[PDB]
């Protein structure tokens, strides 16, 4: 059932991928790449005190803090959700092999029973209404780029000067492109505008992953992760293996001189897609006013910031459902892709436009290095982009592409399972965008809070409350899916956006309470997914920019934890037997070194300016603005923070491209 063209490097659809510079070459060639982070200035993932201090933390913790999760994965007492031998992995590290990239994800879906388009007249509706409700009355603002970002294919450019260029001249060239591609002239659309080729696969760490210690040996056991090899991915798996990534981390003794102690591991790779930046720019464009139409008119649903926030919510609700979706990028839908672009072209959208953004979301895959001796292989044709890959993660507009699928999933789940006296509100157009503007604002006696595939489902007082809790019931018995789009099923240990709903003896949203979760900090503190990179000077580029910030929000994020004191207690003692050193104290001179450091970086800060006007969402995403990226937006950042790790392209150049995107 179609295996996907493959092309090896030296062949010229792959080498038209990049261009003829030092940077796009070497992404081209590189090999697979291993070695320790730079955990802290100075401080090796492997540093032999550091895993010393992570084994005798991790037994400890685990230890003294038993999970407390009843048998609905609600969770109580001391707000921990399993053990603490998360932390013990050799940080930079990779399992071998790293999954090759499914071309298709027709036979996936198709074997685990879901559904190949909208299975009602209903559904169809929903989905379309989500469209019209998302993408109408938009409002045009800056095209904003992270600094330090790549380009991708095909110049891999890191300048922001070039990146600015490249984005106003796609803006310019967008309709030009788009009509080419509705012409089917994809390699012109590429060879002019830069516009298509394909996504670039980089492998990111996931810097801790489950680790059990069983109890009849007394050894340590690392989760499996399944990975497909090349003719399972070409193949859409009808031919080839699925089989379980090695992340025995004994082979860095032998090959490295490395000292692996017992119970260390090779750290989860997960792929991760780079855009064509000149195709992503004119999505991007459109994307960033969606979101800012969702997080402000159904900001109910939509926008969530504190863990109050989240708190005011749930509180009001009769019950809460915290949801699980397996593996959402891969399993998200081309037929939704397809459903989007039909019903946006209904709604007057540039035909061109929308050429675009389907074109986005079947380009062909450029494989890197999974392992030794492996990748370095297109998957798909770039002159006739016909993946199915799911989501790609780097498209200009993933986290809208999973909100849109998930939110009316979940909206069909309430229906089907608890609310059919709604059915009749849901007849035409009209009358399921009315009914979807109601629900998105919490009007509803069926509630919701989501982003992508993150969720709590809620149920107030009323007809649908006993079905509601039906519907639990049938996701704790875990026998038949409740979803016909995806595979869902309830969290061991409920929670949202980071934070953990706590529940007391009552088990009821009303007395429940959002906490931070405090394997999160121990994650975040001794598991970075990245190095310090204290070679890149510029430090606004960098993964990780100024680390040491995140000690000054700690206390606001996780000392609502109830184990919080005993944690920070107990890092301090094993430290001090580990290094011979306070870490209180070397996180405090790591906050002030980079308080000095972040006011070069900050025109209204002065020389020694200090923290003063900055909040715990502006000092975690300076130390990690990944959470820009997945748990936080724009409008949660200070205006003066953001300016730190983004640049704009100006909202004139953006205004006269959107006019020409928008209906009439
Ligand atoms: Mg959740």
């Amino acid at each position: 059932p179609r295996r996907a063209p493959a092309f090896p490097l030296s062949d010229i659809k792959a080498q038209m991928l990049f261009a003829n510079n030092i940077k796009a070459q070497q992404a081209s060639k590189r090999s697979f790449k291993e070695g320790a982070i730079e955990t802290y200035e100075g401080l090796l993932s492997v540093d032999p005190r550091f895993l010393s201090f992570k084994n005798e933390l991790s037994r400890y913790l685990t230890d003294h803090f038993p999970a407390n999760v009843d048998e609905y994965g609600r969770v109580y007492g001391n707000g921990v959700r399993t053990n603490f031998f998360g932390m013990r992995h050799m940080n930079g590290f990779p399992m071998i092999p790293a999954t090759w990239p499914l071309a298709s994800n027709l036979k996936k879906r198709a074997d685990a029973d879901l559904a190949d388009g909208p299975v009602s007249e209903r559904d169809n509706l929903l989905f379309r209404a989500a469209v019209r409700l998302m993408f109408s009355d938009l409002e045009p603002v800056p095209l904003k780029i992270r600094k330090g970002s790549s380009t991708c294919i095909p110049y891999f450019s890191n300048d922001m000067g070039t990146k600015i260029e490249i984005a106003e001249r796609a803006l310019e060239k967008a309709e030009e492109a788009g009509n080419l591609m509705l012409q089917g002239k994809f390699d012109d659309a590429y060879q002019l505008h830069q516009m298509g080729g394909a996504y670039y696969v980089v492998y990111r760490a996931q810097s801790t992953d489950a680790i059990t210690l069983d109890p009849k040996t007394g050894k340590f056991v690392s989760k499996d992760r399944m990975v497909a090899d090349f003719e399972y991915a070409v193949t859409g798996g009808e031919q080839g293996s699925l089989f379980a990534a090695s992340k025995d981390a004994s082979r860095l003794k032998e090959q490295y001189g490395i000292d692996v102690p017992d119970g260390f591991f090779c750290e989860r790779r997960r792929t991760a897609m780079g855009g064509p930046f000149a195709l992503n720019a004119p999505i991007m464009a459109v994307a960033q006013p969606v979101r800012n139409k969702i997080y402000s008119k159904y900001a109910y649903t939509f926008h969530h910031t504190t863990r109050l926030n989240k708190e005011e919510k749930v509180k009001e609700w009769s019950l809460c459902v915290a949801t699980d979706v397996s593996d959402h990028d891969t399993f998200w839908p081309g037929w939704l892709r397809d459903l989007i672009c039909d019903e946006l072209l209904n709604m007057g959208y540039a035909p061109w436009w929308v050429k675009l953004f389907e074109t986005s979301l079947k380009l062909p895959v450029y494989v890197g290095a999974p392992a030794p001796e492996q990748g370095h292989t297109l998957l798909g044709d770039p002159s006739n982009p016909d993946l199915e890959v799911g989501l790609s993660s780097g498209q200009g507009a993933t986290d809208l592409m999973g909100t849109l699928l998930m939110s009316i999933t979940y909206l069909v789940m309430q229906l089907d399972h608890t609310a059919p006296h709604l059915n009749s509100r849901i007849k035409d157009m009209p009358s399921a965008c009315r009914f979807l503007d109601s629900y998105w604002q919490g009007h509803e006696e069926i509630r919701q809070i989501s982003k992508s595939d993150d969720a709590m489902l809620g149920w107030t007082k009323g007809r649908a409350l006993v079905g509601g809790h039906r519907l639990f019931e049938m996701l704790k018995e875990g026998k038949v899916n409740p979803s016909p789009y995806m595979k869902i099923s309830y969290e061991h240990g409920g929670a949202f956006l980071g934070d953990i709903l706590l529940y007391d003896s009552r088990r009821e949203p009303g007395s429940a309470i959002f906490v931070g979760n405090i394997n999160s900090m121990l994650n975040n503190q001794f598991s970075p997914e990245y190095g310090v990179q204290s070679g890149v000077r510029d430090r606004s580029k960098r993964k990780r920019p100024f680390p040491g910030l995140a000690w000054a929000s700690m206390k606001d994020t996780y000392g609502a934890c109830p184990i919080y004191s005993d944690v920070l207690e107990a890092i301090e003692r094993c430290w001090w037997n580990a290094f011979g050193e306070s870490y209180r104290a070397y996180r405090e001179d790591m906050l002030k070194r980079d308080t000095l450091e972040l006011s070069r970086y900050v025109a209204s800060m002065a020389r020694q300016a200090g923290l003063a006007e900055l909040t715990p969402i502006d000092l975690e995403v300076l130390a990690d603005p990944n959470k820009l990226q997945y748990k936080w937006t724009q409008a949660d950042v200070s205006a003066n923070i953001h300016e730190v790790l983004m640049h704009g392209v100006s909202v004139e150049k953006t205004e006269r491209f959107l006019r020409s995107v928008m209906p009439r």
